[PDB]
């Protein structure tokens, strides 16, 4: 069973667009989003479908590139750092649920190793 997929707007939540936030979507999220082993992070897990009934029984802050995409492209994050702990949480999740040498975790330290690269530098505000 699937809990309901994070927020992608929150009203009552103050929104705001810096030159990081910026270059968080144009030039890192889209870019892991081409990568081959991006797929299995581009949506929520689904429990249901990909029969993983303990997966949000272990993975209470579930996270995926989709939410956060939908978050930077509605302007829901204050900041390049609220958005970064968000993949830092993606990426967690899947070392958390799996085990060393794990496909799905080859996967996910590759984008990890791609991500850290891409945001060693940021633009300036
Ligand atoms: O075990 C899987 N997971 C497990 C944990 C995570 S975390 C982000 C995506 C996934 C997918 N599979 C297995 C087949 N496709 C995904």
């Amino acid at each position: 069973m699937n809990p309901p997929p994070p927020e992608t707007s929150n009203p009552n939540k103050p929104k705001r667009q810096t030159n990081q936030l910026q270059y968080l979507l144009r030039v890192v999220l889209k870019t892991l989003w081409k990568h081959q082993f991006a797929w299995p992070f581009q949506q929520p897990v689904d429990a249901v479908k990909l029969n993983l009934p303990d997966y949000y029984k272990i993975i209470k802050t579930p996270m995926d590139m989709g939410t956060i995409k939908k978050r930077l492209e509605n302007n829901y994050y204050w900041n390049a750092q609220e958005c970064i702990q968000d993949f830092n949480t993606m990426f967690t999740n899947c070392y958390i649920y799996n085990k060393p040498g794990d496909d799905i975790v080859l996967m996910a330290e590759a984008l990890e190793k791609l991500f850290l690269q891409k945001i060693n530098e940021l633009p300036t505000e």
